[PDB]
């Protein structure tokens, strides 16, 4: 396949593991990739930031990730995300030093770049990946498409916005895709991903089902509106999500919202019911409140003993609402599309489009 | 030594590693331990909550921790703290199931209890340990002693307070030590430990030295008062530290404050100068502001290339001030004693006093 087409490997070194994607593609007369096809996909655990940065450990890890790969001599991008951003730069440097050394010795993998990408770059790739799959990149669009990525340690938001001298250059991207100039606003909130966020609310009774045992000895007494208010304080009083994002969405309205990441998992669980891979925040909060927050934990756990994430669904439904409604200012009745978890839609497609 | 005296093993399964303490002690006629002496101390890495909960991994870990121990057949308490509290109960259960099995097979270690203790219990042990070392437990005291424990994932505060029907039973302890009844208020804030807290402020320029590279591409521009205000929002708007603690300290004044944990490390570094193992918050903030926040990172890093924690000292000095002054309501001019890091003062002494 890499015989008659171009090929690229992109490694997503994420929070819970690393995923190797190998893509074939052709290039059109705008110097933009087309016919992007994933020819190989392998995931290993644990996350890169959770292993020791030495030559023995890195070799085992990278050998495991790449060894069976049926396609050999191709350029590689190794991109780590928020899990690595949480580590001191001096600690990150150890990983990248070892990784450069490992790839040098491999005559079959040509390492182009290995780095911890910013949340802003991640947001750019998120937007490219979704829009590529919706087939909205090829021609100048009537409608504005926004993407929200709901990650473990960070969340990203990205939408079209003309160049603005009053906004940090770090929050703005310019790119040309299929011959058209695009200007995007990008933002990442490090610490507001669901795992990192959750560590501030583990002892909040309003955020767990009735009688759920909290770490410090109290009991769950769930109430989604109360939990949502607690989470909103982290969003707005600490991160100032509302102050930063709402003015920009007011002035640069989004016609269609697409969400990727954790929300797709929650919405696709047996506890929530949504049609057409779409939800509204109003519905999400109401369902979380009724089906989890105000249930008895023992009864709930007995009906669904196989979902290890169930216990968190009161907090998560409250958190998504706090983020989208209280943070981003999205109307509770606004349709939000979520990309089905089973779908071969991954942010690494954006790396192909932008960097291949 | 366990020949003529009682002995107990206490394992502190903490965030960055586990520390085995073996103590000899005698018992006085109030049924209280006396002459508590540490006869063995071993620490291993990493933290218990960071390893896989299976029989092979647990065996290697526990064998490593206990194998060389020169003293054999004695009761063991295995107590995990905030690192384990961050994990789902279902995940914690796997560890404790494996740990029970491992200890059953060892005829030389009699496992009494293995559990994740609450922050409230941790706070109790903190207070007992400090007061044992200050020799203030043996007789009825004129003065009120308070303890603050500044941990990686949680912080604890503990001080005398009579039984109060208006306060959760979980935040109050009754105990009898050296024949005297004691009543303590205990509180733990999970998520407010320095590591967990820091994950919300990694992109805050006010919290890092000038030109320090932040993960999302901006540059440090340190200012301790501004950083302190950011951290205070997490303390008070999210955790409500001020609302919960300040009324209680007003009504139950503390005459002497002792702090353990991270503050001792910061204060004992080459960048800060304090006498008599005492600081004031005013001085801590001023020193952090002048010696780190408003320094050029390149110059600072060049003078102290061996302190891997240096880059965080603007944030940490700001955070301790936010916690003690804006959270707990302590006057910026109030003397705070910190226990020297080199000192053999550990919270596990409290387990001996309370449980042996
Ligand atoms: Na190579
Ligand atoms: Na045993
Ligand atoms: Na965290």
């Amino acid at each position: 396949p890499c015989e008659k087409h171009s090929c690229i490997a992109v490694i997503d070194a994420g929070s819970t593991g690393s995923r190797l994607h190998i893509y074939s593609y052709d290039t059109d007369d705008t110097n933009t990739p087309i016919h992007i096809e994933e020819i190989w996909n392998k995931k290993i655990k644990p996350g890169f930031a959770s292993i020791q940065p030495n030559s023995v450990t890195i070799d085992a890890y990278l050998t495991m990730l790449l060894a069976d790969a049926p396609i050999h001599n191709i350029p590689v991008y190794f991109y780590a995300t928020a899990g690595m951003r949480l580590l001191p730069q001096s600690q990150q440097k150890k990983y990248y030093d070892e990784l450069d050394y490992w790839f040098r010795q491999q005559s079959q993998w040509q390492l182009v770049e290995a780095k911890t990408i910013t949340g802003n770059d991640e947001a750019l790739f998120d937007w490219l990946a979704v829009n590529y799959k919706l087939d909205t990149l090829k021609s100048v669009q009537n409608k504005s498409v926004g993407v929200m990525d709901m990650g473990g340690a960070s969340v990203q938001i990205v939408f079209p916005m003309p160049k603005n001298a009053e906004i940090s250059k770090h929050n703005q991207v310019e790119l040309n895709i299929y011959g058209q100039n695009i200007n995007l606003y990008v933002h990442s909130f490090l610490g507001l991903g669901q795992t990192e966020m959750s560590h501030q609310f583990l002892n909040s009774p309003s955020c767990f089902a009735n009688d759920y045992p909290l770490p410090d000895g109290e009991s769950g007494q769930g109430n989604a509106p109360s939990c949502k208010e607690e989470v909103t304080s982290l969003m707005n009083s600490v991160h100032k999500v509302n102050q930063q994002i709402q003015p920009l969405l007011a002035l640069n309205p989004v016609n269609e919202w697409y969400s990727i990441g954790g929300i797709s998992n929650l919405a696709s669980s047996q506890l929530f019911h949504f049609e057409n891979s779409e939800l509204t925040n109003q519905s999400l909060l109401q369902q979380g409140d009724n089906q989890i927050c105000h249930q008895q934990w023992d009864i709930l756990n007995g009906q669904y003993p196989d979902d290890e994430y169930l216990y968190q669904y009161c907090l998560l439904s409250s958190y998504y609402y706090a983020l989208m409604v209280d943070g981003y200012g999205i109307n509770p009745n606004q349709t939000i599309h979520y990309i089905p978890p089973e779908q071969n839609l991954d942010w690494t497609i954006g790396v192909v489009l932008h960097r291949a």
